[PDB]
């Protein structure tokens, strides 16, 4: 019911000379163009401070433009750069800007076009957000066409931060055209998550407090931070990652089903769920940092050259929480998340309760796994009588392999499924402000422990194993019933 983008739209990319925008923007932009839904009268414009040529852009994109059809659709791909345009200018002054209304309204002129459809795309730091939204405001803003920008996370390290950010940017521009992004809220498997749930009687009557042991949310990347250890320190893993996509999908599994059909009813059980989290109790965490490879063959996060040797940055933890309402009242709840750990890996772990005295009760408890990456995928651990005369349970695994499907459909990237989503107007895939102010309220006082003085000091461990000492023990403390 929100006002669709497809003739004459003109979008401009912000930035559009980082790395962000041509290798992520820029590249979705063109898969959506490549597959046909990105309509050819698209007006696409770069902007940023340097002063490059229309052929600078194009050619500097062009590399990162996926063809899966491989040397076939090399038409689409020039195509696609022919849309493509440069103008140069500076974020802090109102020149550039009047510039780019120029060039706008020429096209929005040549088109026969009563009603402006301009997409925004900020591929910047939030230090220049405020400045773009601003200039945005003062110089390029028509109250008869309809304007959306799109921001990235972060938005904010900590409460107060974030409030200061929004606090400016709210008389600018309202939640109707501001499309903050968290980019795992548009993975293929992240997407099915509600449908799967709430459409789906023989996981929705288990989905409660009667039925489920133990969520946990999981986070693994091999690899470390090497190179850039020195930033990564002031940030870490829980405000890389756990604070946002991690707390996106325990939003998506936790939250009442959405009454209506508006995608603002969407928003408005991921808030109402956040609300009922209790704090964060500051000891039920699990926090550490990684040492050398037992190899040998590994530097410990320490060894980089760009991060001081007294360093406390926590690149592996595990959080425990409660949400106090009555689905969820007394379940045990982790987040984890860990980098140069031993593989890379997404995944949401259900474990269900089992009855504790009676015929079908000496067999192990139904487990719901949902792989989000590598392998889209959804396994169910499940009991069967053996076939034949034995009369013993033996435990299956039930395999939902989404690739069987997947070889028939385009599959598209996140950026490229959340660009779409923004031009059709969806909020669905997007933070609202008060989601950002509760996740913040709730993470702020744990950040704020562990990077106090009395902050406790990360356990070493190495370079590429599976978990951190105490992991075990952890999950075995928040319900995980452990098995053959
Ligand atoms: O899982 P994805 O889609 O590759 O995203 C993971 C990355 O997400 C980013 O937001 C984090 O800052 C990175 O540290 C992390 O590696």
């Amino acid at each position: 019911m929100a006002t669709q983008f497809d003739e004459n739209t003109v979008i401009t990319i912000f930035g559009a000379s980082g790395d962000l925008s041509k290798k992520k923007t820029f590249p979705a932009l063109f898969g959506l163009y490549r597959e046909g839904y990105l309509n050819p009268t698209t007006k696409i414009i770069g902007y940023a401070r340097s002063k490059l040529s229309n052929e600078d852009l194009r050619e500097k994109v062009k590399p990162f433009l996926k063809k899966p059809n491989g040397a076939k659709d090399d038409a689409k791909v020039n195509e696609f750069l022919s849309m493509v345009s440069y103008h140069a200018g500076p974020y802090d002054s109102d020149e550039g800007y009047l510039e780019l209304k120029k060039i706008i309204e020429e096209f929005e002129a040549e088109k026969k076009v009563d009603e402006p459809h301009r997409l925004f795309y900020l591929a910047l730091p939030p230090s220049i957000f405020i400045d773009v939204c601003s200039k945005l405001k003062e110089n390029l803003y028509t109250e008869s066409g309809i304007q959306r920008v799109i921001v990235e996370k972060p938005f904010g390290h900590d409460l107060q931060s974030a409030t200061e950010l929004q606090e400016k940017l709210a008389p600018l521009f309202s939640e109707d055209e501001l499309f903050r992004i968290d980019h795992y809220l548009g993975k293929e498997m992240v997407k099915n998550l509600l449908l799967m749930r709430f459409g789906n009687t023989f996981l929705n009557a288990a989905w409660n407090k009667e039925n489920i042991q133990s969520v946990q949310v999981v986070f693994k990347e091999p690899f470390g931070t090497e190179g850039r250890g020195g930033y990564f320190d002031s940030i870490g893993i829980i405000r890389d990652v756990m604070q946002n996509h991690l707390l996106q999908v325990l939003t998506l599994l936790t939250m009442e089903r959405p009454v209506s059909f508006d995608p603002e009813s969407v928003r408005d059980e991921k808030v109402k769920v956040l609300k009922a989290f209790s704090p964060i109790d500051h000891d039920d965490i699990l926090i550490g940092q990684y040492g050398r490879s037992v190899d040998g063959s590994k530097p410990s996060y320490l060894d980089d050259e760009t991060v001081k040797e007294d360093s406390k940055c926590v690149t592996f933890a595990a959080i425990g929480f409660k949400i106090a309402n009555e689905r969820w009242d007394g379940v045990p709840i982790v987040m984890r998340a860990g980098k140069a750990l031993n593989e890379g890996k997404v995944e949401i772990r259900i474990q269900f309760r089992r009855v504790a005295s009676g015929m079908f009760t000496d067999i192990p408890n139904n487990e719901l796994v949902i792989r989000i990456q590598p392998n889209e995928a959804i396994y169910l651990k499940c009991n069967a009588k053996t076939p034949g005369l034995a009369n013993e349970n033996q435990t299956t695994e039930l395999d939902l392999t989404y690739s069987e499907r997947y070889k028939n459909y385009w599959i598209p990237e996140a950026y490229e499924s959340l660009i779409r989503d923004a031009l059709l107007g969806d909020h669905s895939n997007f933070v609202r402000d008060d989601e950002l102010d509760v996740s913040w309220k709730l993470f702020t006082p744990l950040l704020n422990y562990l990077e106090g003085p009395d902050g406790p000091q990360p356990k070493i461990y190495p370079y590429g194993c599976r978990s951190p000492d105490g992991l075990v023990e952890f999950l075995a403390d928040h319900g995980y019933t452990f098995s053959k």
